[PDB]
């Protein structure tokens, strides 16, 4: 059995859960179900090509679409970050430097969720645009998107669920190695409860997965070089494409990141 | 399980001990004496000349962690060309994770610790020498906080060695497989040497973020010549 300290990290992880659930509207668990064809109902339209694309409604206009929908899972993230026990009691400033630099691992993190190896799930499972038209963009907007789906393969073969995604993405944003941070103690000790919770419940959650906890965290690598390669692919496509807007939500995020 | 757990701990620190001639132990208590070098008048006594220098020692530590990772139980049974791809894509990592131990926050260990640069002084050489070495003080800062020693660092090296996501890797599975096990002795090497640090396995695979970061960026930045 457990003793009282499992328990605090149990409910810790139920916490967590339950704020993920409320903040993003579409969980893994609805987006492999809509991937899988559990559905009839959930059957989403698929863009593989120019007329499917003009049916489901080039390369910036979908670029733009990506960014918007990116800026309102910045919200959502946001959502979440303040339901992380801690985080709101932090330093102001180190709240904003926390989001700054841990949205994005996350926005590609729950990607993977919206992911299978030939295509990713749009406009919250109501579309599914295939990977194979994504690489086929004219340069370099045929590159944006590649990484991301090859990250994906290799992270959703962990299979993790929700349960455990919710706690790795609070882990994620309480980094305390985060450029810039006033106090980084306080970040340090919420994050060393999040890596508790999280590697609790792999253990409950995961039994027979040998050192899931290990790899999981290992994957943190690839995040940060997605990210750090998705601001240069961006440096090249504002300089050749001086009349495309970017968000300043986005903008303040990138700025000497 | 624990037994081969501590088997294989006390197998690679053994082996760390035989391949690495300075280590962390002895690296600190110099730490705390070497030819410290602070000025250009300094180093003459003692900017291409000294790239060219941690070139060479570059070199020689390739070899040593080479030798170490053939004392890995089951890196020798790997394909060959995937151990080629694993030392290849990992000494850059290697190297730094163990320039740390020679580091604080003010300069770095030279020469088997015969001498001592400084953070400063190599902060302030022309363009883009300035800015190779900043990068890795401001990770063995923060790597180094988390007090590791030699049996710790040996695990850790080894799980490096051992990265099933190298790129042009023929059989991923035995990699991973040791990986699982050296993980497993880290795990526990950590809890037994660290009772009081509290995740300290979670924070020390986190470090590998950085340290790729800088290997990266390290790469962008960068007969003789046929040496290196
Ligand atoms: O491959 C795509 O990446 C876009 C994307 C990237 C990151 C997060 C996200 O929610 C969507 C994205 C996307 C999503 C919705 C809309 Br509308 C247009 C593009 C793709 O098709
Ligand atoms: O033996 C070494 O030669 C390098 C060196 C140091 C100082 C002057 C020089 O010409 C070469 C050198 C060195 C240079 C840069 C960094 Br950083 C670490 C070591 C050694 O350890």
């Amino acid at each position: 059995q457990l003793n009282p300290e499992s328990a605090d990290l149990r409910a810790l992880a139920k916490h967590l859960y339950d704020s993920y659930i409320k903040s993003f509207p579409l969980t893994k668990a609805k987006a492999r179900a809509i991937l899988t064809g559990k559905t009839t109902d959930k059957s989403p339209f698929v863009i593989y090509d120019m007329n499917s694309l003009m049916m489901g409604e080039v390369a910036i206009r979908i670029f733009q679409g990506c960014q918007f929908r990116s800026v309102e899972a910045v919200q959502e993230i946001t959502e979440y970050a303040k339901s992380i026990p801690g985080f709101v009691n932090l330093d102001l400033n180190d709240q904003v430097t926390l989001l700054k630099y841990g949205v994005h691992e996350i926005i590609y993190t729950m990607l993977a969720s919206l992911m299978n190896k030939d295509g990713v799930l749009i406009s919250e499972g109501q579309g599914f645009m295939t990977r194979e038209f994504l690489k086929s963009l004219r340069k370099p907007f045929g590159d944006f998107m590649e990484p991301k789906f090859e990250f994906a393969v290799k992270f959703n073969a962990l299979e993790l669920d929700d349960s455990d995604l919710a706690i790795f993405i609070a882990v994620i944003i309480l980094s305390g190695d985060r450029p810039g941070l006033l106090n980084v103690k306080p970040i340090e000790d919420i994050q060393d409860n999040l890596l508790q919770a999280l590697e609790l419940q792999l253990k409950l959650n995961h039994p027979e997965s040998s050192q899931l906890f290990a790899k999981l965290l290992q994957k943190m690598t690839d995040l940060r070089q997605i990210v750090t390669e998705h601001v240069q692919l961006l440096q090249v496509i504002k300089k050749t494409e001086t009349d495309m807007s970017l968000h300043p939500l986005l903008q303040e995020i990138y700025k000497d990141l």
